[PDB]
């Protein structure tokens, strides 16, 4: 099944934050309006926050997360959770290696903001 | 129901990150084994990270999040999600006011690391 | 926080199923736009499916689950999860007692159908 | 990423319930101890329950859901959710066709029971 693609409410501000847990340099691209809107890169085995940004989901609401290591796409796993019918998280893990920890790049999207 | 309490695997490193979306200064306490191990304080209405730390779950694995504003405990909402039977998130929202957006402090716990 | 209240897409068919895990007879009420649409009841310590029904979310999309035992309201816990940006579950547990297993009545709402 | 595989606590009873939403007759296999422990079969486009059973997760705790239609394996999507640090759901959707509704067989695993 397709992973790393989320339909947000249209025209909504959201937070996106990426963490790294791998020997390899992680590249995270976040797409809105089907165009890259934020990019984060870095190597950490200590859960570094390789970047955090506020973005706008735009007229379609479509947000896509892509992860690669030196151009090689990582395998993604994702889901969305809603708490008290109001607070939304879109969650992504990614695997760059063989161990299947799926924490090599972790991405968390949250909305609403403010 | 009790919210903001999670049983992690024992003696495991985990990441904890807090975001703020409120006029009020948020104070996040992270307890391991019923003692405060990390505290984050900050103010933002734009999802700013007010703290990030790597902790160890210790012999019990018991991790608790508490949030206060101006010494008043916030109401919490929480859940844990596991992706591909490997990647764990414990998610907390909190409400310091009347709008029930539950984003006033948002806390993301993730494991494993490395 | 409020629990057991879900906003579904409007005018959508959804499934609702209830399971029992208690010495007490559970009564599960499912409200659509604040009116009882389904009522299930039974007594099992072995996960009996005490009712299952297909309902329509109608114009508001508001679905609420309430549980009573001993004519006393049970305490609820809930969340919504979305898989592959398409498959939705609204999950409810309830506690009628003191052991806080929150499985005394379990309710699962799923959509889309067909 | 692997889907439909869950690590439960060892030697623990769990419920498994399967629903159908497809023209195709669904075959749901639940493996424990890497051996088939239960098989459900049926057809519905109205979310009918095609099977419900209580199984034991065994010494490993490894539970695996597989779905097939006329001997062709369906593509799975899954996740686990924990509410109030006590109530666990393992959720599976499956796709046997081209519309990617992932509801053709839906499987809900819940524990603990009793
Ligand atoms: C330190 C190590 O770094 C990566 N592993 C590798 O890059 C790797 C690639 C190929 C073969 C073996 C290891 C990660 O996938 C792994 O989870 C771990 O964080
Ligand atoms: C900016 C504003 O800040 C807080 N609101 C208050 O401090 C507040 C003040 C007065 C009355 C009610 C609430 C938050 O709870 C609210 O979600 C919003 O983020
Ligand atoms: C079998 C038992 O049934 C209820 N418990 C009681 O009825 C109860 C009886 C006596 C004292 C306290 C509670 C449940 O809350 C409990 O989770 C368990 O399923
Ligand atoms: C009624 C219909 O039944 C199946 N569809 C098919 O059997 C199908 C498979 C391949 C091509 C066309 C149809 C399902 O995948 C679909 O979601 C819908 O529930
Ligand atoms: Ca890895
Ligand atoms: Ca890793
Ligand atoms: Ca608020
Ligand atoms: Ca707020
Ligand atoms: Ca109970
Ligand atoms: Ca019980
Ligand atoms: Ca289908
Ligand atoms: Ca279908």
């Amino acid at each position: 099944a397709t992973q790393g693609v989320f339909t947000l409410p249209a025209n909504t501000r959201f937070g996106v934050t990426a963490f790294a847990n791998s020997s390899g340099t992680q590249t995270v691209n976040v797409l809105v309006n089907n165009e890259t809107a934020a990019t984060f890169s870095g190597q950490s085995t200590n859960n570094a926050v390789i970047g955090t940004q506020v973005l706008n989901s735009g007229s379609s609401g479509k947000v896509q997360v892509q992860v690669s290591v030196n151009g090689r796409p990582s395998d993604l796993v994702s889901a969305q959770v809603i708490l008290t019918n109001e607070l939304n998280f879109a969650l992504v893990g990614s695997e760059d290696g063989t161990d299947n920890d799926y924490n090599d790049a972790v991405v968390v999207i949250n909305w609403p903001l403010g």
